[PDB]
């Protein structure tokens, strides 16, 4: 049985190996258990300096969602996090706005909306439009990852051309696809 919650299934792995785009992310992730796992109901993280990887960094990048984590992960020189589960939305359009450093990657229903396949210092990218055909709870995944030094993730969405956006939490998110009541 897998536990519902109003979040993403968090999990986070660290390395001593460079990060240098998403493809090397993924490989860590599929290299080994996660070094530790967490509920992602609230999916604005930093910013903070001094590598993500290295002390209770990752407890503060990740704040309101840090109370669940499984461990305490050890130091690592880079790290990051890879999120998995279900959001509700309408059927429309919508795109991403995403303020991140390192990069990442987001996919819907198996799909990128919202790619940077490289380092950077924080940078907000406006990430094209894309569309639900149904409303519901879609499949949603996200990767991101910092190399060392500043760290920063906040991928906000907008159903209004752009016009608002925001965060990624437990209004909308699901563990699993079934509503959650908690
Ligand atoms: O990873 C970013 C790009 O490289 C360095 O400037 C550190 C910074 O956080
Ligand atoms: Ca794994
Ligand atoms: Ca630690
Ligand atoms: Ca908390
Ligand atoms: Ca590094
Ligand atoms: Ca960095």
């Amino acid at each position: 049985p897998d536990s519902l919650f109003a979040g993403l299934v968090g999990e986070y792995y660290g390395t001593n190996s460079q990060l240098n785009n998403i493809s090397d992310f993924r490989a860590l992730v599929d290299s080994k258990e996660a070094d530790a796992t967490f509920e992602a109901a609230n999916i604005s993280y930093g910013r903070g300096s001094s590598d993500v990887a290295k002390g209770t960094h990752l407890q503060e990048f990740l704040g309101s969602d840090a109370s669940t984590l499984s461990t305490d992960p050890g130091d690592n020189t880079d790290g990051g996090i890879y999120l998995q589960g279900y959001v509700y939305l309408e059927a429309g359009t919508y795109n991403f706005k995403v303020t991140a450093d390192d990069g990442y990657e987001i996919t819907i229903n198996g799909n990128p909306v919202a790619t940077v396949d490289n380092n950077q210092s924080v940078y907000t990218v406006t990430h094209a439009s894309f569309t639900i055909s149904e409303s519901g709870y879609q499949a949603i995944d996200m990767i991101w990852w910092d190399q060392g030094g500043d760290y920063v993730f906040q991928p906000t969405l907008s159903a209004d051309g752009g016009s608002t956006y925001f965060v990624l939490d437990s209004a909308i998110l699901s563990s699993t696809g079934e509503t959650p009541y908690t």
